């Protein structure tokens, strides 16, 4: 009938997404996935900050805030167990003691600088009451490319998903699902490797069966953008939460079946060549982050990609406590510090042991 | 076997968006489609109107934009034939010489006062090479609020595809139709009027099969993201363009050949509650704009909607000429400017006379 | 840049059917959609024959279909309101006392043979209990050419979808639509027009606004299935349902809503180009058949189709009663049956008046 | 505001398949997937017995067809490789000379029995020329469990995409994904594991990486039509193609190339929870078929999945050759069969010795 000569480009099976970086964000995934070795999510906005300085009596500024990260950056020794560090865009500009700027400051020392790049939680405006979208893709490429400039290589984008009822919308979960991948893509054609975090929240009173459900449902669809968006997957990292039962349920799960529902959806889920899995700790105690990841890296279920830790209050907690906010107790809330992320660099190996915790 | 009480809201068959402003979402409506009446596409950006002004060789000042929508806003009784007016961001905070704001100026004058919401074109990154996405969304219901309250009660947002080798790819089909859609369900949200502006561009060597192909294509898609997104279709417009050849294809269709294949479109893709139809311009000679809608408001093929214009170039390029940029000018601009609206106006209609029109006009393909 | 010869048909705007029937299948919905006129559906299966041959006494014989049938059609001058006729399978083997069979006897007179293609319900297997599937796609092309050799030009094919709790499964909503969409296309390959019927059942206590949501949703879905599978919209009809309130939910609409609803629904769903809309009777009585039809041929809303009827039972009912299945019985029936079509006839044109059925 | 109570299983999220099955479903899948074992492919239809036996010159017959089977699967100690094997219909009645049917006998010899489901290609009628559907899928369930009660636990659907100029069209990648998926909750809620035949075939001059493009696209379909239709995928196997060059490509890959291109495209669509990929010969050699897997189980990338074979061809060829039909061959025939079935194995665990095979192995390619 009709010949057409067409660029190699329009056909479908032809969108995987072509960057010159591509060897680059590979060799990034490398060093976010060896072994005994996790993220330190610093990230927190100035808003969550004051969350944290409040119940240390520290006002929340922006030298304190800068004294905050320094108390976990520069706390010689946590490079043994952190391979990464996600940024706030406020600190990637703050100088360490040293004068180097953060990011120069972690690259000399051995640690990958990331940058959280999402511009913030909005009401979806569609689907349920109370659902929300995440703002950001506007000018992104621009602003990514500012932050590779000045040592950053990957990012952080968090969408979050509230289980109302035992279900969430369908609006909310295409949605942000291809905000999730459009993201992750203009983040690689930037240098950038992106960490997508699909976050099912721990907010509720559903049962851990309703949280596997839903993050099944939610991951699936967040996987399809990314294979819509063609994404490299070799270039990539997943930041989700881990399957356990609601922050009111007044129910508890033990380690090893959290391990298995977890383990398990993201199987059911996520393409064999997804890099690595960083979960968040959102909610949990720092104690149960370090029990269920030493869990999940013992079970039986497969699970070709890096399980490890991106957490955030899960290292921190305990450190903010000692340290006080004050010079005098540097000391101590760098040792609190290091101990958790000692416990948790075991736990990605397996050989985490809640005697170590007392 | 086991059940569940949810809200209603997180049930799929109950998408519909759920906003106060829906009432008077569908009475403008119900005045952008008043029989005989059109749009006025007064949105340039800063950079577009430097190209305007080269003819007419004007300096690319605040002021002398003023001057060039007052040119056209202030023109006596033009409201017979224009029922809204597209606005540009500037624009809309300029007053009239009368002291009130543009859109205090036409809502008194019964005309609908409207806003380009878009923030303009950037590479897709994705697809072909040349295909391009359109930025906005971001913080979007806060800038809509505010025009809302200046007295703006719809907006434009236009996404672009260029054919090329005969086609246009997948990621730019589906990426551009969401961002539409999106665009469309804030609009709402935000109490304005969203005209969907879906663009199968006119550049290219294609023919007129092609560009009929391609707008199918382009716009059944963009019509299934306004279903995902549960657009309230008795609240918007689209603004699509005409299916013609290539600019560059070589050949010129007849205004009955323009009428069948447009129309044939888009009663194929989109749902007969489609209020209206606001065609651009596109390039096409300021008579070609007005033939071809006259042809398509003569089909006897299924339609619908309120088809009729929403025109820039092809309402100004001649009234343009005739102003000079200058004051003396003022007089013969608004009378050429007037003259394409009556004839539009007469189009939409499907009374339009060639002969009462220009017997000739050169093309506005930039 | 990469370039590379495809064809024409591999490209996806380029998907419209393909089929030397085109101008035959337009020249049968010209017909099918003749101001004044309507579809007699006759395709009752035998065990919905025994439904109806039990209310009068007569044993549900082939003989006995056959003189079902005979009754309808036979009547002297019903191609006055009827443009076309649904069959059964049996049907279509069978002849009229003039030896022609029921097919050259509708060609003869003016009237489109039609034929039921579907296979049945059967229990979808997803979604939720209740839920049910048509079967009938498998060797579909053959079945449909033999029919066209016999006379046939157009074909029905129904999916139903049962409102629970207010809603219906995602997995009912996408299988059906692709089930119709393919159906459309497979018949005309065949040179059958299909009559798609997206039946949202009557059956429920629901409201007339959970009909209309349901409705709207389940429509729109089987529009969306008909683009990507390339139906050639000149050439096919629906068969919808009324937006109406459940037959169980005690509640009554009147015409001017029931217009208002059905017309409001199509027009948010069906693309202009759709040809026409036959409505199925389906729980209405046949008084209210004639009353809807006839709001809605007066709706002040967009309709650009052709709104007329695909009438069973609302055509049927009286005319049995008084057939009662007695030769003897020919004439009432069949004055029965014209006085129903000649009203429906009048609600196409919108000019129904309720004074004829007093 | 509003709320409503819904059957759980009306909710987008629950729609995993339910069966009680489940349990069985998996203890097949454990079997199927057996250290060292691959799985033995018998299932020609009758038209490809005579497009078989035409070279070996042998009357097609049910009697000799059944001979063509009892040949392998009355081969003495064949289970200590072939896992499971993937019977025609007609061969699920007929009988093992012990009196016994083939599927009581495999049972009583551990060896799974299977059966394929589908009834062959057809014209896709959509996209294409030459595209090609699956049909099968009504009265499914009728006959699954016919098969079930003779003693099958697991089953095979094959649908096939004909790469033309380098690609596929969409209307092919998503029908054939449908089917599949359609057909594996069937066999399913049937008792049967099944077994998701997404085969690219190697026909055409295309060279490695159009194969890896298209196989890579193809399969994502299927994988997303599985998670729409809700598969038990701890209960499921997927025998595909692998990814070579064309058959007239006027090239070939070395094992390592194969393995690469192979492992990368299935973890890159495939979800981890995949049980197991069973490969398909589909033209090569009867070496090759055993390089190629014992590589693929070599490579360094990502493979949770089980990797190993069903083979028909690549392992009946020369069993095939040294029988001709008489009872007399029935000792090369096997010895040679439980040749190829010895060396897969080694394959399978990646301890393929080259130097064991012959070094003249012609393309079984049709």
């Amino acid at each position: 009938m009709s010949r057409v000569t067409v660029l190699q480009s329009q056909l479908p099976a032809y969108n995987r997404l072509k960057t010159p970086y591509e060897s680059e964000l590979i060799a990034t995934v490398k060093k976010l996935t060896t072994p005994g070795k996790g993220l330190l999510a610093a990230d927190e906005s100035i808003g969550s900050c004051t969350k944290r300085f409040q119940p240390i009596g520290l006002s929340n500024t922006e030298e304190h805030r800068r004294q905050y990260r320094a108390l976990m950056l520069e706390a010689e020794g946590f490079e043994q167990y952190i391979s990464g560090v996600i940024l706030h865009d406020e600190t990637v500009g703050q100088k360490a003691s040293n004068g180097q700027t953060f990011p120069e400051y972690l690259t000399a020392r051995g640690v990958v600088p990331g940058i959280k790049t999402d511009m913030g939680l909005c009401p979806l405006l569609e689907g349920a009451e109370g659902e929300q979208m995440t703002e950001g893709l506007d000018g992104y490429v621009k602003r990514a490319s500012a932050y590779y400039k000045k040592g950053c290589r990957f990012c952080k984008w968090r969408n979050v998903y509230k289980i109302q009822n035992g279900t969430v919308s369908e609006s909310a979960v295409r949605f942000n699902a291809e905000t999730l991948a459009r993201y992750a893509i203009l983040s690689q054609m930037s240098g950038l490797v992106p960490i997508v975090e699909p976050e099912v929240m721990i907010d509720g009173k559903h049962d851990i069966d309703t949280c596997q459900r839903v993050s099944e449902h939610v991951w699936r669809e967040v996987v399809a953008a990314l294979q819509r968006h063609g994404v490299i997957w070799e270039g990539c990292l997943l930041k989700p939460n881990m399957v356990v039962p609601g922050a009111e349920s007044g129910k508890t799960a033990a380690p090893e079946q959290v391990a298995h529902y977890t383990v398990m959806t993201l199987a059911r889920t996520m393409p064999a060549m997804l890099p690595g899995v960083m979960f968040l700790s959102g909610g949990l105690s720092e104690v149960q982050a370090s029990e269920y990841l030493n869990a999940i890296n013992n079970s039986p279920l497969p699970r070709p990609y890096f399980l490890s830790f991106s957490y955030a209050r899960a290292l921190q907690s305990s450190a903010l406590k000692a340290w006080g906010g004050k010079e005098s107790g540097l000391a101590a809330g760098r040792r609190a510090f290091l101990h958790r992320a000692r416990m948790n660099s075991m736990a990605q190996l397996g050989k985490y042991k809640r005697s170590d915790d007392d």
